DNA sequence: GTAGACTCGGAC
DNA sequence: GTCCGAGTCTA
């Protein structure tokens, strides 16, 4: 999940956790909590607090608290659900929060990459993961020039440069494909050969790459729906990301797949310069 | 500052 | 064996 399938679970996730009380934490595979490092701790300050909101910055969940912040990300395959207490527990869940009206929020991860830091709520954006998290891409803070900036000190490719949440928060591998693509730059391309009409073409993309993708509830590739377990649609959206070997929706050239800052790559030969 | 290797497990 | 919507730790 990306900034747009994250931004769908916490719309959707807010209203069935907003004003809950936690009675219990339970963690079955203690390695997903970070911050306190120790899972006791992490569980034991979380009791008595009620659940106040429900906030995102890039790819990270924000869960406020009365004191603390909840800081959960997701990474590859977490999700979020809220269910009975009553009944059994499906396969993969990690950490559950009990409240006090009988229902639970469950989290399950199959890989168990996600993570979780606990923090006093004015703690929580001083200190890791959110500290050196760019800005969010759509909002001004997010410009062409500050673009610009990042690509010139740096020889490796504008693929991880986009890549980098340091540079601009919540853009993941699908997005940055298509945003490259919609853009007809290579993502080989070293991120300092790009040009000022480059750039501020790049930035367009990007914005409306993500803008729409939030307003189609995110796209399931492969195990991604939000807390109601509802696929998104933007995957029929899709030009590049998952169709090599398929002819480019507005050329017809053969989509091809590399390897590109280490991860799976999708680009048109021919549009792509 | 930056190329790699985990952290893990189920689907082809 | 290969593939994977991520991002911190290495060397
Ligand atoms: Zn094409």
């Amino acid at each position: 999940p990306q900034l747009p399938e994250v931004e769908t679970i916490r719309r959707t996730l807010l209203p069935l956790i907003v004003g809950k009380t936690i009675e219990d934490v339970r963690i079955f595979w203690p390695n997903i909590i970070r911050h306190p490092r120790d899972s006791e701790a992490f569980a034991a300050r979380m009791i008595g607090q009620t659940v106040r909101g429900l906030e995102r910055r890039g790819k990270f969940l924000k869960f406020l608290l009365d004191r603390d912040a909840l800081i959960s990300h997701l990474r590859m395959e977490g999700r979020y659900a809220v269910a009975s207490a009553l009944e059994p527990l499906e396969p993969h869940t990690h950490v559950v929060f009990c409240f006090t009206d009988g229902s639970e929020l469950r989290y399950r991860d199959v890989r168990k990459f996600g993570t979780m830091h606990v923090y006093a709520k004015e703690e929580a954006d001083r200190r890791p993961p959110l500290a050196e998290l760019g800005p969010e891409p759509l909002s001004p803070a997010f410009s062409p020039a500050v673009l610009a900036e990042r690509a010139v000190k740096t020889k490796r490719s504008v693929k991880a440069l986009l890549l980098d949440c340091t540079v601009v928060a919540g853009f993941g591998n699908i997005y940055v494909d298509e945003s490259l693509f919609r853009a007809g730059i290579l993502p080989g391309r070293p991120a300092a050969s790009l040009s000022s009409k480059e750039i501020e073409r790049l930035h367009e993309e990007m914005v409306a790459t993500i803008g729409e993708a939030v307003m189609k509830g995110g796209s399931t590739v492969r195990t991604y729906v939000n807390t109601q377990g509802e696929a998104g649609t933007f995957q029929h959206h899709l030009y590049v990301y998952g169709r090599q070997g398929n002819p480019c929706k507005r050329c017809g050239t053969p989509i091809e797949k590399t390897v590109v800052a280490g991860r799976g790559t999708h680009y048109c030969p021919r549009c792509q310069r």
